[PDB]
């Protein structure tokens, strides 16, 4: 089965603070993302890979596609599951590189770019 909405936001707001203490970066800084706001910050993009380590998505400098299909279909609204593997499905077959931060932040600006309304980053 999927975690409900209000699960869903514990576990994102736990995992955010984990990697804001980590990184040393400002809760502003990552709610901008949302805003459409992806400055070239190493430290913003370290934090989107301090997220996707937490959530087995990205691991040993590579994405992990099964893990963020499987991390969707337990996390979005069931009527928004379909949606979410075609914005994958797209966002996989982007060139990433750089170092692993740079690779993170680059798969979260092409998630963002698919849909802005709906993005939601931890
Ligand atoms: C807003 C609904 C989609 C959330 N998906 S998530 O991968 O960011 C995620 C958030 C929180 C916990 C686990 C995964
Ligand atoms: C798409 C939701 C499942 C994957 N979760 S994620 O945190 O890696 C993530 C990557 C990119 C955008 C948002 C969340």
């Amino acid at each position: 089965m999927s975690m409900s909405a209000d699960q869903v936001e514990k576990l994102a707001k736990n995992m955010r603070k984990s990697c804001l203490q980590k990184i040393a970066i400002t809760e502003e800084l990552v709610d901008g993302m949302r805003r459409g706001e992806f400055p070239d910050d190493h430290d913003l993009q370290c934090y989107t890979t301090c997220i996707m380590k937490l959530l087995r998505t990205f691991k040993n400098g590579n994405f992990d596609f099964d893990m963020i299909v499987k991390q969707l279909e337990i996390t979005m609204p069931p009527e928004e599951v379909v949606i979410g593997k075609e914005i994958v499905a797209v966002c996989r077959n982007e060139e990433y590189t750089g170092d692993d931060c740079q690779k993170t932040y680059q798969y979260v600006q092409c998630h963002y770019k698919q849909n802005p309304e709906k993005f939601f980053f931890p």
